[PDB]
């Protein structure tokens, strides 16, 4: 312990013992414990600072913020460095990648030996999950990127309280991240420092995170995907709980009823706007709130209810797009307190991102900027060169707690119990505005089969992140809905959306963003039993008369055009949907075919 500068408030051997494993192989200069502090957070925020990884941001435009840039080649994760080492190929599934797990560690081990050379190793203590929360589990993370402990500090549950859950004995789960970049003596530190090799690589029987060169992201703050998707599904699959690309709403009606909603869309953005949307005008008496918007840990109770908790602890948005017309409450949470990652910088020290100049007077640009490659930014270049001041996967890092709407049961351990799921896509035909699945079963053939416009599939938002087989991960939905119905309690209402029909001159009809509030309050009308619509090919649908349009210019053609069902258009959809079922044979529910074969009957 002393050899590891290990703190006395560690008791835990099991720990201790993998930490010196992992000292002796990365052979780190120093070795550094993370309390999780505030003063901690601002000593490595100015260390950042100091290296030039993060520039201060004015004080008066935007408060104890900070902006860091990385290099060109670091920016986004690498999905094809990234896999899953399961035992036997076939439990990674078509949809991941896969290595014999001996040839990988052989392939890490030399890689990893005197990786931090030179450097600190940050020992990142974290729950995912309110602190102590049955739902929740607790990792560490080691790292040589004093970036990858700040951002962590903001999103998990971060430092010296995990080990009073820990305990003795408690297990964790292992996480090593190195950048890849061990530092000679004298040689000169770059200030994102990385390496073109990069390996992203989950051991599930072990519960192993070994993340190489990337200091990015979901490649290397190990608990957002990592952790809290690949990993976790293993575990929900084994323990019987659902680990899910879902945003979490609460909804209160002017009865003052609450519900919670979970959401998985394949967008960008599509999660971080629809969980803290505020209603407009006609719904003065709403009220909706962010639970979490990107991961839910979803587990059955003896009650036959699901009840979701977020397990990260602040936002890793995607910040272009962003401004107070699509989601006023995420502007308003990145006034202060926020790490940036490859936004502009402003003459005057603040950030700016493709989408702000919506705020601005005219909708005029920044007559210059510094781009996030640190290039000179203008209007004109922009315009002549396609140059996009920030990056379009640039981040803010902020805590959930500067969300005006955040929910109230954000840290509850007991999770929210989940009244309907949603699950989106992006079809210019064919998907209506919104379908209430008449079945769990049917409801899952939704989540199965969503698309974005070719169109691209991505089953429950979760292609990237799936931890085992996507065909297994389908059963294991069905199995848990057959377990909700034993139970005799109401199961959650499915619902499939699609914000994006187009017209016959190729725009958008929907208005969406705040809007879309019109089509929750049609879900929370069927969860009360108020709520009418017609029957179709694929679920239930609300007709024009069954939504709330005050204030709202609608007609009832602009409603067709977004919620008309073609049975030609369908017939192709299937067409499409047989061949995804063809990639995912293995182990596919039979569920899946007797759904499609009934739509195509019913055509
Ligand atoms: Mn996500």
């Amino acid at each position: 312990g002393l050899n590891l500068n290990t703190p006395a408030y560690v008791k835990n051997a099991k720990l201790i013992a993998w930490v010196a494993d992992m000292v002796a192989l990365c052979k780190p200069d120093t070795v550094y414990w993370c309390d999780g502090s505030d003063a901690e957070y601002q000593r490595l925020c100015q260390q950042l600072v100091d290296a030039g990884t993060f520039k201060k941001l004015n004080e008066a435009k935007r408060p104890n913020s900070y902006l860091a840039c990385s290099d060109p080649s670091d920016v986004a994760r690498v999905e094809d460095r990234t896999y899953i080492c399961s035992a036997k190929e076939e439990n990674a599934g078509p949809t991941n990648n896969w290595m014999e797990p001996s040839e990988m560690r052989a392939t890490l081990q030399p890689l990893f030996d005197g990786c931090m050379r030179g450097r600190t190793m940050y020992v990142v203590p974290f729950s995912m999950g309110p602190l102590g929360s049955p739902i929740a589990h607790i990792g560490i993370e080691l790292s040589d990127s004093p970036y990858v402990a700040v951002n962590m500090k903001i999103m998990t549950r971060m430092g010296k309280a995990v080990f009073e859950v820990l305990g003795t004995e408690g297990d964790f789960v292992p996480c090593v991240h190195t950048v890849g970049a061990p530092l000679a003596e004298g040689e000169q530190d770059v200030t994102w420092p990385c390496n073109k090799t990069k390996y992203i690589v989950h051991y599930p029987e072990t519960r192993e995170i070994w993340s190489y060169g990337s200091g990015y992201g979901g490649n290397a703050l190990l608990g957002k995907k990592c952790f809290a998707l690949r990993i976790a599904s293993n575990m929900g699959r084994d323990e019987g709980w659902l680990a899910e690309h879902m945003l979490i709403l609460g909804v209160t009606n002017p009865e003052g009823k609450k519900y919670h909603v979970a959401a998985a869309f394949p967008s960008a953005c599509g999660k971080t706007n629809f969980s803290m949307l505020v209603p407009p005008a006609g719904f003065d008496g709403w009220s909706v709130t962010t639970i979490g918007d990107d991961i839910a840990w979803i587990k059955p109770a003896a009650d036959g209810k699901l009840y979701a908790i977020n397990p990260e602890a602040g936002y890793f948005g995607v910040a272009p797009g962003t401004n107070m017309l699509t989601n006023p409450n995420c502007m308003l949470s990145v006034r202060g307190n926020t790490i940036f990652t490859n936004v502009a910088l402003t003459d005057d020290g603040d950030v700016w991102w493709e989408g702000m100049e919506q705020d601005a007077p005219g909708k005029a640009l920044p007559d210059h900027l510094i781009d996030w490659q640190g290039k000179d930014w203008t209007p004109q270049i922009a315009k002549e060169t396609g140059a996009k001041a920030a990056h379009p996967n640039s981040r803010f890092t902020v805590a959930a707690t500067n969300n005006p709407a955040l929910d109230s049961a954000w840290d509850d351990p007991k999770g929210v119990a989940i009244d309907a799921f949603i699950f989106g896509g992006r079809r210019s035909t064919t998907v209506p505005l919104v379908t209430e699945a008449r079945s769990w079963v049917e409801g899952v053939y939704m989540a199965a089969t969503m698309g974005s416009e070719v169109v691209r599939r991505d089953p429950f938002a979760m292609l990237p992140f799936m931890g085992y087989n996507m065909s297994d991960y389908f059963q294991h939905w069905l199995d848990l809905g057959k377990k909700l119905a034993a139970s005799g309690a109401t199961l959650p209402k499915i619902y499939t959306t699609n914000w994006f029909r187009k017209g016959t001159d190729g725009k958008f009809v929907w208005p969406g963003y705040g809007e879309n509030m019109r089509v929750l309050a049609w879900m929370i009308d069927r969860i009360e039993g108020k709520g009418q619509g017609e029957d179709h090919v694929t679920g239930i649908s609300p007709s024009y008369e069954d939504l709330n349009w005050t204030g709202l210019d609608f007609s009832a053609d602009q409603f067709n055009t977004v919620t008309s069902i073609d049975k030609a258009a369908w017939l192709k959809e299937l067409e499409l949907h047989a061949e995804l079922f063809k990639q995912l044979e293995h182990h596919l529910p039979k569920e899946l075919g007797e759904t499609k074969a009934e739509i195509e009957r019913r055509l």
